[PDB]
């Protein structure tokens, strides 16, 4: 809808990513919780949490938002409650792209082992809830790209069109790239690292460094620039794609 | 088995309470998601949901520790996983003191009305999971209480016995409450409020007041002093009236 409203929505979504993996960083990596089950139709610990948490936000009328994509959605029961009609601000057969698989790999594989302590409490069932907490907050800021492809593409359609015709998904990726932005949330999203990791005393006691921190503010920093922003723009390019039919 | 250990341990919860306040101030009240009349059933939404991620949150293994209590404890299943035995540091009768239904009611009825602008976006389930965490985060707190009883009886056990034995609550609860403690507290959550619901940008010479963070860092105080505080205390007596048991 709106250029403004777009960004705010993604702004904020960056205090929702330090807050998240703030929390889930109070345990350590609990290796156990991910480990996978001897049988098919059995899962583990992980994968049995989301698909049951998953099953329960449906019926509660989730997923009914193209940003609000979930990571199992073959067997999702219908919402059991009234739902409102959907604005439908968005191109609804581009709306449909999903990048979830990957966003889960890259989680597990890589993001845990950056901000997580090796190590082992018996906590594994708070743990699931907190990583399902980060990768719904990951998901939604990243498939909120298609209303930044969207937005872009309302602005300079005739530039857009141009390169969809053609399928030319490397000139579209330049086109959506605004590196000096990429460069901006960058160091944001380390400030607010800094921010709200930090040791809150009523002394306002110097710190030395980010030793303090509870998350590495490095951390955010290197999930944005290769994961985070990479993958939305992803999905601006698979939604510019789809555009024109 | 620390009484340093334990205060560290709610210490910590402070940034998770003021997390949890501001990622539910997210979405308006969204009142229908608490209306009973609004879903099938004596059931309102929120109620629904809770009994059913806590039914989940179960069979992950959840609600095994004492400072881990769930609102609907009469209907929790079994874990579906092993949980392995762990080391009994409290009194075990005296260690399944709930106060969740006075949590439960000054949340939905006291809480919300502070920290939650009146309004409807449609975004009930995102609401009320994020009302979950909110409860849980506040009873985890208010729960560690039997701890805080624990290791203040094992170090003065005659002098809390006599108290114990002659049921004298107003007398327990003077022994345990700590008013210059209190007040660092309700100053210091204060302050997280304050840090970490700003909106944080990338100007050094920028500053603003309250009236730019996402929750009132005021309502915060406010939460200690009238009710987390106080229920946490409630907690630690009727856990000691139990402990010669």
């Amino acid at each position: 809808l709106s250029l403004a409203a777009v960004r705010d929505a993604l702004v904020r979504l960056e205090d929702s990513v330090v807050f998240a993996l703030i929390e889930r960083a109070r345990h350590p990596r609990n290796a156990p919780a991910y480990a996978p089950a001897a049988t098919a139709g059995e899962h583990s610990l992980v994968e049995f949490f989301v698909r049951e948490a998953e099953a329960l936000n449906a019926k509660a009328g989730h997923y009914q938002k193209p940003e609000d994509v979930p990571f199992f959605p073959q067997d999702l029961p219908s919402p059991l409650f009234p739902t409102k009609p959907s604005p439908k601000v968005l191109h609804p057969f581009a709306s449909l792209v999903t990048v979830n698989d990957a966003i889960w790999k890259m989680y597990f594989d890589e993001l845990l082992p950056l901000f997580t302590v090796d190590g082992d409490d018996a906590s594994y069932a708070q743990t699931v809830a907190l990583d399902l907490a980060c990768l719904q907050v990951l998901s939604q800021r990243i498939h909120i790209g298609k209303y930044v492809a969207e937005v872009k593409f309302k602005d300079a359609p005739q530039e857009y069109s141009r390169l969809i015709k053609e399928k030319d998904s490397n000139s579209l990726m330049d086109m959506l790239t605004f590196k000096a932005v990429e460069e901006k949330v960058k160091k944001r999203v380390e400030k607010k690292a800094r921010t709200f990791g930090q040791n809150v005393t009523l002394d306002d006691n110097a710190t030395a460094g980010d030793s303090e921190c509870k998350v590495d503010p490095k951390v955010l920093s290197k999930l944005y620039d290769q994961w985070v922003m990479p993958l939305t723009k992803d999905v601006e390019v698979e939604y510019l794609l789809r555009r024109l039919d």
